[PDB]
Order: C-alpha cells, then sequence, then structure tokens
C-alpha cells in the first residue's frame, strides 16, 4: 500500500496506510512514550449490524439477525438470550419455526423484540409476533423472568342494515367468506310489548356463537316490560330469530315474536379466537 | 495533532488534522473568496442514530432513543414531541415508566412509534406498546391531536369437547390455570323442545363472565320453539348449567332442562381485558 | 421496512389511512414470505401475512377500556355515575 507517515521532534506519530489491492484506508497513531495504536480501518455497512433491525449478508442482501429452528434444540427464550450474548443487539427482528419450545405461537412466526439494555443476567424487554395466518401475539421479560404470551382475538364487520324478523327466507351478502371465521356475533334491535318509563327501545343486543356448522344459529331470550305498581307487576315476553351462513352470504331462517311491533337483525361480525 | 495543509496560488485550501489523543481525522476547506468550513469529522456509527430504532451508547451498546420517567414531570405526548424536536427521528423505540401522565398504560411499558415526517407542529403518526404483564396497546396522533389508547383483549382456549348437562359432578382439565384470567366464555350447545322449520339445533351459544370468585358461574336463559299458527303460538322453555373452576380444572356443578333432549357444555375460553 | 397507506387504497390493511411495519428475511417477490403490523388514524391495530406470495386476510384486533366498577343496586333507579372515558369513544 501507500503509507503517509508523520513524525514530530517529540516522537508523536501518525501513519495512514491505503491498501493497494482494495483501496481501503487504515490509520494508526503513536504517543512520545507509547506504542502505535492498532490499525483503525475505514467505515463499512457491516460495522452498523449491532444497531440495525437486519443482518447484512455477503451479497449485501438484508435478513433477520435471529433465525430459530426446531433443529437448534433450544427454546425461544434461550435463543433470545444466546442472540443478545453473541451480538449485544437490544432491538431486533426474528423468525421462529413452528413447534419451537416456548415460541410465541404453535405455527411459524415473524416478529420484533425490543429492549434498552443487553443484560442477559437480568433481561428487561418485550416482543410482538405475527403468524402464517396473520394472528397477533405479544409478551414481556422482566429481570429474566418471562411472562406468558398474550394472543389477540380478531374481527371483521361482515354485514349491517335492518332486516325484519318477519322477512324469513331472505338472503344477504357478507363482506368476507364465513369459512374465514371460527366465531360470529349477530346483533338484534327490539321494541318491547309495554313501554318502560315511556320508552320501548331495548338498544341493540349481541348474540355470540361458535361456528359449529349448524343449519341454524338461534338468537333467543326474554324481555320484562311495563312499569311496576302496587297493583300491576311488569309483563314478560319471549323472542327468537334463527340465522344461517354459507360462503359470503347469510339467511334469516325463522323467527318468533310475542307482540305486534317490528323486530330487526342489524349487524353481523365475524370473529377469530386463534 | 498532525496537520496536513494544502494551499494553492489562488488561496483554495485543504486542511486535514488528525487528533494525537484519539486518532480521529478532521477535514476543513477554504475557497479563494471564502473562509474555512467547520471541521468535518470522519464517519462514526453515532452519525446514523437519526435513522435507527436504537441509540448508540459511549461503550458502543444499543439502547432505546426515548426513555420517559415520572421524575421528568412530562406527559408521554410531550416526551414524543421533545424527542422528535431534539433528534428528527420519525420511527423509534421507547420505554415509559408506570404512572407517567398520558402513558399508553398504567404499568411500565416498551414500544415502537412510527411516522413519515418529523413535523411536531402538525404531527401524524402511530404507536404500539407492550406492558410488564404482556398487555398490548395501540394509538395515534393526527395533526398533533392525540387519540385515546386502544388496549387489546387477549385469550386462550382452556377446554373443548361435549359434556352433557346431566353429567353433574364431572371434572375436566384446563390447558392453563384459571387464575391467569379475569374473564371466561362458556359455550353451550342446545336442542329445543319443538322443531322450528324442521330443525331443533340452536348452534353453540356464548355465556361470558367476570371471574369474581363465585363457587358457581350460572349459564341460564330461554328458548322459543315450534312454528307459529293462528291457533298455536310457539312454546317457551328455560335452561341452566352451573360451572366452577379450580386451578387447571373445571367442574360441571349442576343443571336444569325442561325437555328430554341432551344439552352440552362444549367450549371454555379464558379471557383477559387488562 | 415501514409503510404508509392512504384510506380507500384497494387491499389495504384497513379502510382508513394507516401506518405500519413489514417484516421478512428474504426479498423473493416470486415466493414472498413475511408479515405486517399496521395502526389506523383512530389507533386500531391490524396484522397480516404473506406466504409463498399468497396473501392472508387482515386480522383487525378489537379493543376495550374499563369505564366503571362497583356495586350499584337495581333498586337505585335514576342514579347517575361517572365513566373513566367519554362513551362516544366506543362503538360497543
Amino acid at each position: 500500500g501507500f503509507l503517509d507517515l508523520s513524525v514530530d521532534a517529540n516522537d508523536n506519530r501518525l501513519a495512514r496506510l491505503t491498501d493497494a489491492e482494495t483501496g481501503k484506508e487504515y490509520t494508526s497513531i503513536k504517543k512520545p512514550t507509547g506504542t502505535y495504536t492498532a490499525w483503525k480501518k475505514e467505515f463499512e455497512p457491516k460495522d452498523m449490524e449491532k444497531y440495525l433491525l437486519s443482518s447484512i449478508r455477503d451479497d449485501g442482501s438484508a435478513s433477520f439477525p435471529l433465525l430459530v429452528y426446531t433443529s437448534d434444540s433450544k427454546t425461544f427464550q434461550q435463543a433470545i438470550i444466546d442472540h443478545i450474548d453473541r451480538t449485544g443487539q437490544t432491538t431486533f427482528t426474528f423468525y421462529v419455526q413452528g413447534g419451537v419450545s416456548g415460541s410465541p405461537m404453535s405455527n411459524s412466526c415473524r416478529g420484533l423484540f425490543m429492549s434498552d439494555t443487553p443484560n442477559t443476567s437480568s433481561l428487561h424487554g418485550v416482543y410482538n409476533a405475527i403468524g402464517t395466518d396473520g394472528r397477533n401475539v405479544t409478551g414481556s421479560v422482566v429481570g429474566s423472568n418471562w411472562t406468558s404470551p398474550k394472543t389477540s382475538p380478531s374481527h371483521k364487520e361482515l354485514w349491517t342494515g335492518a332486516q325484519s324478523f318477519l322477512s324469513t327466507g331472505t338472503t344477504k351478502n357478507l363482506s368476507d367468506d364465513i369459512s374465514n371465521y371460527s366465531y360470529v356475533e349477530v346483533y338484534t334491535t327490539h321494541k318491547t310489548t309495554e313501554k318502560t318509563k315511556g320508552n320501548d327501545n331495548t338498544g341493540t343486543i349481541c348474540h355470540k356463537f361458535y361456528l359449529d356448522g349448524s343449519g341454524t344459529y338461534v338468537c333467543s331470550g326474554t324481555f320484562v316490560s311495563g312499569d311496576r305498581t302496587d297493583t300491576k307487576p311488569p309483563i314478560t315476553e319471549f323472542y327468537r330469530v334463527g340465522v344461517s351462513f354459507k360462503g359470503s352470504t347469510w339467511t334469516l331462517v325463522d323467527s318468533a315474536v310475542q307482540n305486534s311491533k317490528t323486530q330487526y337483525v342489524t349487524r353481523i361480525i365475524g370473529i377469530n379466537m386463534p
């Protein structure tokens, strides 16, 4: 390489060396009563890897710094500890293969681990992970004690309107296929037989079901209505609406009403509890 | 240090200075009709901090770029504004101490803030945060107006099968200890007394409870069944099942049924609403 | 990498405008494997995934707050009590 050397009357020194093969620069200094320092190389992308979310491959492609496989014979928690010990990275992305012990979820997942201090002997941090079905899981570590993973449920608004309980045999569309859901909420809006304090509106009431594959899901219940007096107790009534689901459609199958007022199905929400 | 100085016949200048203490290089230039520039230091990892999720400490360890403490006497919203004003970071990680005013949650938490433009006078952005219990919270800022924090609920499937209401005194396992949950969903699958439009299946119906510590949680209600005619209204019936929980187990305590057909408990889901 | 999506974009994580993080380990768009986490203008959370360039349906998370707790008797009719947040911040 080319060496540029400087030396003073007190034996302070500076050496800059540029490699004749690669064109990389290296620098070193010496004090009057000291040795030279080790050669400081010029800066390169790979010197940032401890602070990035991604590892830098030899082709300059970007990947996860942590990959955890069932062949490693390690838990997710020990893979995090080993990764923090090997790299000193505090915030980083990860992949975990399905079936890894202590994994955020049973399926394969990808996620982000976040912490402010790489102390594996008293680790403090959090993670957020997403599965091959789009499920969300979150969790934390506190003094190297690990909390149980918190799986989120999820939902979609499938249908909204006002379908009368008397409109039996009517079919309507859904915003998604019902087979994408394990649970459903059916919302019903009612007027009671008598008025209570001058109102007969009940609000809009949820019925939640597991999608067992039944030819009818049955919303049924009771109202108490009318104001209590010393001579008259409040009256009681019963109601039903039956509904069914098929692909991106739903049907009002049947109903029962014990008064002359119109009763409605008004919202349908698809639910997953993975 | 060592100064390498260059100066042309027109008074263009280049000064390269290397510090005799640290071995860091500094460069300055002057034009014929100008002054010297400020000293441009050599490149270092700290010069990237505006674009990273992590800060870089003096020992070269990673940490969060935002740490918020109750001693700071600031809201979380003001700590975000101060951080964006101090650093120009649009996407970054954070820690918030429990009891910080306007915090995503009451306990201590760790999270990610995301935005595309560091404009604190009309801030547009979002956050995701995780607590010391593993709870998840999300929120937004829109024209520097801040929305209320959205805490997500979480769940686990504790048991599934088909246990008859008549099987009173029977006990079964749960996939986790019930004391890990504040709420429970108990699912019941029923056949009605009469058929309606040729079906008596109700689907599988949710009963949701807060885990107040009761010795029985009482799933009870009604069905309407049969087909209406001008001479015969649909009939009515009542039902009950009582359940209890003890560590990693549950028991079918009692039941009532007003028809001869089998009624079942079929799912138990543990729920947290933190 | 991070992303912004405008409200009304086809196939968006949500109908409103949103901001989020996409995560993957290999840039193969002919067999793309990865996940996303997104947040809306109201603070809603949505997650989803891509697997062999097949796209999964977006999973919107619900949310809650404890507004009130105690033991108000059914006989205390006409009594008004406070909530920890405004009810207009909730749909259910």
